């Protein structure tokens, strides 16, 4: 991110605080929770549309001192209100845009907005996961404004949980108590929390969809595997990711000395010591080692993220991932709830200033080795088996005589999100009796409204419909600007908001009263389709074959003579 963005996103910040003060009405409420009341406050949007706005309402005791790198515990009741008319920190991480460390370990809070409190009926409840590589993000609304999703009757929820090693540090040793996966645990907890708590805001608990994109589509669909929130749910979203996409786990059971190591420690590698030097470190000092903690194997190796999800090495009360969630698809309650899926028309734009930095990134698509499933690869990759699967890999994306950047960024919608989506949909029909799954493509593309992550991976003015473009028609962000009634943005808007909406109350996301949906036979798809159909978003709503289908099957056919692996 270069200067001048970071200058225009601090002046934003500014015009941003402002404009909060001038969207605050004097208008409080207080409303009931298992753990004692809140205090919410009525706002406006700039539509002139408004809401009751909870945030800070805590569902778990602040995971600090002996509770750090524990399973969240529920928190202490208090008497008297509860002030939840300003937002918490967010969980301890580097910032996007300015590269330095911000937030708390004081972190596990939801926010809750309506438009109405006391509804004649009540309202499908729909839960947000932010994603951001379980290293970044939050559920302020800077980022997540609810402002769209509140002009329908709705109650929207938008948690965190923690990030980064403080969330997902793991240790074999069972004495010490850190499995791993604490920030999944984290979700858990609030997903009970919004099952015991919605009523009280208007929202039916028998009628909640979860909803995330990028790690918080996996996250969502964890969340649909795991049977610690058997029931809890009754519809899922995932948006740009699931579980078993390589980048969404990975085995860090001995990541915690290097990173002790890192910051400072001493000792050997064993777990009690290494937890309890990691347990007195300062909390900006792990998180901003953490870039450092990949080892150079771990780098060749194409590991993604040091710490992350992870297969639980023992078993505790708990425990979400028990097993690989490729295993845990094949008995998971999520099977049995309506899901939708989808993904943008250039998943892989996301890429650009990537490979800007570094161009010779494109060589990689000389042979496309690096780019086998780790299960179909030889381990130096070098194996004439695994150089014809990179050839195939290679005739699927290269397109011209010399492999180009759009080439590869072609390659990594594949590699990341459409050939996960096509392996997960494949496992899944094993393993579930006739429960829908529905397809979208996101493929509008506007330069007139944008969102920060068009900023902070430094994409402005980049054509094309890039993951997580689609988030800046569901939520307000401090980027955005009111847009005309009539303009295909403010249509957009409505669409993507609606769509969710309807399949949030009803798990069918066809409704005759969205603009431009009249027309639509929006049908699931079926283990016998060999075509993937969607709904296509553009500026009109179209039912299409998935335009990804031939490289999707080109992709399988890496597995024709090891299909026990696909």
């Amino acid at each position: 991110v270069s200067l001048m963005e970071k200058l225009k996103w601090k002046i934003k910040c500014i015009e941003n605080k402002f404009l909060n003060y001038r969207l605050t009405t004097n208008e409080t409420v207080v409303a009931e929770t298992e753990y004692g009341k809140v205090k919410g406050v009525k706002r406006l949007t700039v539509y002139d549309d408004s809401y009751y706005s909870f945030e800070g309402i805590p569902y778990a005791q602040p995971p600090v001192g002996e509770l750090r790198f524990k399973a969240p515990q529920r928190p202490t009741p208090w008497d008297g209100v509860r002030d939840c008319c300003n937002h918490k920190d967010k969980s301890v991480q580097v910032d996007f845009i300015a590269g330095k460390v911000c937030g708390s370990e004081d972190c596990l809070y939801l926010s809750v907005y309506t438009n109405n409190l006391n509804p004649e009926t009540k309202r499908p409840v729909l839960v947000y996961i932010h994603g951001g590589d379980f290293i970044i993000g939050e559920n302020h609304r800077d980022m997540y404004g609810p402002d769209y999703f509140i002009k329908k009757d709705v109650v929207l929820i938008n948690i965190q949980y923690r990030l980064g090693a403080l969330g997902f540090l793991s240790l074999n040793s069972e004495d010490l108590n850190v499995p791993g996966n604490a920030g999944l645990k984290d979700q858990v907890m609030a997903l009970r929390w919004i099952k015991n708590n919605c009523a009280n805001f208007g929202g039916n608990p028998d009628n909640i969809t979860v909803f995330g994109e990028s790690a918080g589509a996996a996250s969502t669909h964890y969340m649909m595997l795991t049977e610690q929130t058997r029931g809890l749910f009754h519809r899922g979203i995932l948006m740009s990711g699931n579980a078993i996409c390589p980048w969404a786990s990975t085995q860090c059971q001995h990541r915690a000395f290097t990173l002790a190591k890192l910051a400072g420690y001493k000792g050997e590698d064993n777990d009690k010591d290494v937890l309890e030097f990691l347990m007195k470190a300062k909390p900006q000092d792990l998180i901003k080692l953490e870039e450092k903690v990949l080892t150079l194997e771990e780098r060749t190796n194409m590991v993604v993220f040091p710490f992350g999800p992870t297969v639980e090495p023992y078993q505790t009360a708990d425990c979400v991932l028990p097993k690989h969630p490729r295993e845990m698809v094949k008995t998971a309650w999520g099977n049995s709830i309506p899901t939708m899926m989808g993904n943008t028309s250039y998943e892989g734009l996301f890429f650009t200033s990537i490979l800007k930095q570094t161009p010779m990134l494109v060589k990689e698509l000389e042979t496309c080795v690096n780019f086998v499933p780790s299960e179909l690869a030889d381990a130096e990759r070098t194996a004439p088996e695994t150089l014809e699967m990179g050839a195939k890999i290679k005739k699927a994306h290269v397109t011209g005589e010399t492999p180009t950047a759009d080439n590869f960024m072609d390659l990594c919608s594949h590699i990341y999100f459409w050939f996960p989506m096509h392996r997960l949909l494949q496992l899944r029909f094993n393993h579930t009796s006739g429960t829908p799954v529905y397809l979208y493509r996101f493929d509008f593309d506007s330069e007139d409204l944008i969102n920060p992550w068009r900023i902070m991976r430094s994409g402005r003015g980049v054509k094309g419909v890039g993951h997580a473009d689609e988030l800046t028609y569901f939520f307000w962000n401090q980027l955005a600007k009111r847009m005309p009634k009539e303009s295909r943005e403010y249509k957009t808007i409505e669409r993507m908001t609606g769509i969710w909406i309807q399949f949030a109350t009803t798990g069918n996301p066809y409704s005759n009263e969205i603009e431009g949906m009249e027309n639509v036979s929006w049908d699931p798809v079926e283990k016998s389709d060999e075509v993937y159909r969607c709904l296509n978003i553009s500026d009109e709503l179209k039912m299409i074959d998935v335009p990804e289908m031939d490289k999707i099957k080109q992709w399988e056919s890496m597995f024709e003579k090891h299909r026990d692996l696909f």
